[PDB]
């Protein structure tokens, strides 16, 4: 059943998806369209995959969730050249999503997980 952590992470994940209006990070990179993607990228990640893990209650804490978000960003910045729509979108999401994640971390530290999740 339902931990304050899952309640918090549901909110945080939707706030992160709210920073991706193009849906660039919403679903896995297609290996059919980009057949060399995994040559380069060991741990693919995207928001749908994070949601599945979240709903399976597979995150121990906020840090583990943040690490998956960081994979999304870091994979994109590794795979794509700097002068691309993908790289620019990853930088913007790193910036805007970072604000969201830092706020969540500080709220948990300030008022506790139970209160922060509510
Ligand atoms: C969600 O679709 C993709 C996301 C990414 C991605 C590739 C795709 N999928 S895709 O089939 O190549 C694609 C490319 C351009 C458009 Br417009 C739409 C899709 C689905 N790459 C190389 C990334 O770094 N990202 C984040
Ligand atoms: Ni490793």
């Amino acid at each position: 059943r339902l931990t304050p952590l899952t309640v918090l992470l549901r909110s945080v994940l939707d706030q992160l998806q709210d920073k991706d209006p193009a849906r660039i990070f919403a679903q896995p990179v297609s290996l059919k369209e980009v057949p060399d993607y995994l040559d380069h990228i060991k741990h693919p990640m995207d928001f749908a995959t994070m949601r599945k893990r979240l709903e399976a209650q597979g995150y121990k804490n906020l840090h583990e969730f943040e690490e998956d978000f960081d994979l999304i960003i870091d994979n994109c910045m590794k795979y794509n050249a700097r002068d691309t729509v993908f790289y620019r979108a990853a930088v913007r999401l790193r910036d805007q999503g970072g604000v969201v994640l830092r706020q969540a971390r500080r709220e948990v530290d300030s008022i506790g997980l139970e209160e922060a999740s509510g």
